[PDB]
Formats: structure tokens, sequence, C-alpha cells
């Protein structure tokens, strides 16, 4: 196994690949349609989903982008939006690729309250999407909770111009005496449970030491990311405030001394807390000592795809 030929394990486990296939669909649109509709679906999810409040730290890091455009004309607010949606080479696009997805999502929850209490231009009233932007918002809306909210994530992070690295501050992990332990059915390998238990207590210097040195983690619709660096960076900068509620899962033997190991669960993001369980499955590769070689994240097409 390569690490590329890794991505083909467990190959029954069937990804919501519609969420890709949407990305895909929207980024085609015209910028100020991709807008509308996010606008669309955001009002229309509010109505039975609460989005939790960007965290203090992450709105200081957006402040001076955020005062800029407050300070614009109308018509110069939508143009800095449209310029984002078009991934323009803008001093705002610049500084806005340079976020992390936490710091880009905090910016567009408060133009999304700003434009909703009329400081910063709205989506024109009566607007009309395209025929190709009706379908989309149409798919969307018909999605499972989980699929929708990381159409929107995969669609705020595609935003700006692409390097200088912002992301929020590193909270501690949590005290030992205070930290829960998964149970997995079917499971007891102590790497897995290692994997959920630190990352639930956002323990990413333990995490990292389940890996081999060249080993890589795929989140759900990325490539795979390579080596304990790089692999390190993202947990820091993406991973913290999980929560992971595996349920149960298979243990196969691979070549040479290797474990093969599928989980299913559900996995909760901070921003939605209880709200959203997203359907997942964990997918890994283990060498003889019990090192990560290789772990994937998969989002199910449904709840059917669980164990
Ligand atoms: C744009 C825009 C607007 C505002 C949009 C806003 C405000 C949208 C907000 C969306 C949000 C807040 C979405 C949040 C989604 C979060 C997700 C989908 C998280 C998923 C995480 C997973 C699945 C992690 C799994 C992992 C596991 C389990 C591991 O074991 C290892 C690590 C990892 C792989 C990470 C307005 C309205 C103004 C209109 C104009 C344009
Ligand atoms: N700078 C971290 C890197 C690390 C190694 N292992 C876990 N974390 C320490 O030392
Ligand atoms: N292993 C099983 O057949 C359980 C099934 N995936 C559900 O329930
Ligand atoms: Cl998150």
């Amino acid at each position: 196994f390569t690490i590329d030929s890794a991505r083909g394990i467990f190959p029954n486990t069937l990804a919501a690949d519609v969420v890709p296939a949407t990305i895909a669909r929207f980024s085609q649109l015209n910028a100020e349609d991709q807008l509308a509709l996010i606008w669309f679906a955001y009002l229309e999810m509010g109505k039975t989903l609460t989005i939790a409040a960007p965290g203090a730290a992450s709105m200081q890091l957006a402040e001076n982008a955020l005062k800029e455009i407050q300070a614009m004309g109308p018509l110069q607010q939508t143009q800095a939006m449209c310029d984002l949606a078009n991934r323009a080479d803008t001093p705002l696009c610049r500084t806005y690729a340079s976020w992390s997805p936490n710091i880009k999502l905090g910016f567009w929850y408060r133009l999304g309250e700003l434009m909703e209490q009329g400081f910063v231009a709205p989506i024109p009233a009566g607007y009309q999407l395209s025929a190709n932007a009706n379908a989309v918002l149409a798919t969307i809306q018909g999605l499972e909770s989980g699929q929708q909210i990381t159409v929107l994530r995969n669609a705020v992070v595609d935003m700006g111009f692409t390097g200088k690295r912002i992301a929020e501050p590193v909270v501690p992990p949590q005290d030992t005496a205070s930290r829960t332990k998964v149970s997995i059915e079917g499971v007891t390998n102590a790497t897995v449970l290692n994997w959920m238990d630190n990352l639930n207590a956002n323990d990413f210097d333990t995490l990292i030491e389940l890996f081999t040195s060249d080993g890589a983690l795929q989140p759900p619709f990325q490539r795979p990311i390579v080596g304990k660096e790089n692999v390190l960076r993202f947990f820091r900068e993406e991973c913290q405030n999980l929560k992971l509620i595996p349920e149960r899962g298979v243990t196969e033997p691979a070549e040479d001394g290797f474990t093969q190991i599928k989980v299913t669960g559900k996995v909760q993001t901070p921003w939605f807390g209880g709200n959203v369980g997203m359907n997942i499955a964990w997918r890994f590769l283990l060498n003889p000592e019990g090192k990560i070689f290789f772990v994937a994240i998969d989002l199910l097409a449904s709840p059917k795809e669980l164990l």
C-alpha cells in the first residue's frame, strides 16, 4: 500500500459525493447568484438550525476586514462580496484566503447579521435566481442537514484568492480527569480508541504520535494530508472542539501484518452542536506496530450507510 492506493480500502463505503457534485454546480454560477443562493439557503436553514456565535478571537482576526467593508458605499460592499465569490485578486480576497475556515465562516456570519439589520448592502429585494442557480438551491434544500452545512462550509472556504496562515489560538487540551472514553461495538483497537478520545479532548500533540512519519489523514472530499507536520497543522487550525460519537466497527487484517478498521457513527461541529449529527465513517490502515499509515473520514450518503 501507498497513501494514494490506501484511498481504496472498504470500497463498499458510499460517500455523500452529492456534496462535491453540488459545490461544482454552485461554482459555475454568476457571483451575485452564488451570494443570493447562499442567503436564501441560510435564511431557510435558520428557521430550524441555530448557528453558534463565532469565537471572540476569530471575530478580532476578521475585525479590520469587516470594518473596511462597513465603511464602503453599498455598491462597493456588493462588489467586495462578488470579488470574494469570483476569487478575484484583491487585497481583501488575499486577506480572506490567508484565514482558517472558522475565521472565514465568522466573517460571513457577521456580514449576514449586518445584511439582516440593513447596515451592509443586502441581496436585492425580489431577487430571482438564474435557471441553474434555482436548481442548485433545490438540490441543497433536499439534502440532510449534515450535507447542507458541508456544502455551505466548502462554498465559504473556496472564496477569496490564494503563504501566510491566520488561525484561531489553540485552546489547551481537556484536563485528564474530566475526559470521556468512547466505546465502539466490535472495536477494542487502542490506536482507534486513542484517536477518538484525544480528538474529543483537543489533545493534538498526543494524537499526532499515533501516526507513522509518512502517514496521512484524508478529510471528507479532500486529498490526503501527508506527514506529521501537515497533519498537526490541520488539527490545530481546523479540528478544535469536535465531538466524535463512533458507534460500531469492523476489524480485518491487511497485507504485511497491517490491519484495516472501519468505524461508523456521528460527528458534531461546534457550529451546530447536537442540532446536526453528521453520518461519518472512519477508515484506518494501521501498520504492524499499530501506528496510523492512513485514516480517511467520509461523510456518508445516508444513515442507511451506517454499519
Ligand atoms: C457565505 C454567505 C453567507 C453566510 C454564510 C454562512 C454564515 C454560513 C455558515 C456555515 C457554517 C457555520 C457551516 C459549518 C459547517 C461545519 C462542518 C461541516 C464541519 C464538519 C466537520 C467534520 C466532518 C470533521 C471531521 C473530522 C473528524 C471526525 C476526524 O476524525 C478527524 C478530523 C476531521 C476530518 C476534521 C450569507 C448568508 C451572508 C450570504 C452571502 C454569502
Ligand atoms: Cl468545525
